C-alpha cells in the first residue's frame, strides 16, 4: 500500500474526475 501517493490520490484525482470528465459532452471529447 501507498502513503505519500494514497493520501494524496485524492487530489491527482479530482482535477481529472470533475473537470475535463465533469463536463461529459464538451470538456469530455473536446
Amino acid at each position: 500500500k501507498k502513503r505519500y501517493v494514497a493520501m494524496v490520490i485524492w487530489l491527482y484525482s479530482a482535477f481529472r474526475g470533475v473537470q475535463l470528465t465533469y463536463e461529459h459532452t464538451m470538456l469530455q471529447k473536446k
